[PDB]
RNA sequence: GUUU
């Protein structure tokens, strides 16, 4: 516990600041593959929750990607395997 | 700080 399924070829990205949009994240992660979707999680009024997910069409090594130290806006993004809690 |  907690029960969760690890989502293949998807990376959790947290520490997403308000000036970082989906397109900027896609442009960075394109170094790893053909990005299928970047989704920043927002509440129903479009307030970002400050985290999102990047998924790929190609198989990627999520463990290697999450070692990356990515710093756009002065803080390291917080990366992890993507889990859907069940 | 893990998507419904
Ligand atoms: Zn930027």
């Amino acid at each position: 516990l907690p029960e969760g399924k690890i989502m293949p070829n998807t990376v959790f990205v947290g520490g997403i600041d308000v000036r970082m949009d989906e397109t900027e994240i896609r442009s960075f992660f394109a170094r790893y593959g053909s990005v299928k979707e970047v989704k920043i999680i927002t509440d129903r009024t479009g307030v970002s929750k400050g985290y999102g997910f990047v998924s790929f069409y190609n198989d990627v090594d999520v463990q290697k990607i999450v070692e990356s130290q990515i710093n756009f806006h002065g803080k390291k993004l917080k990366l992890g395997p993507a889990i859907r809690k069940q």
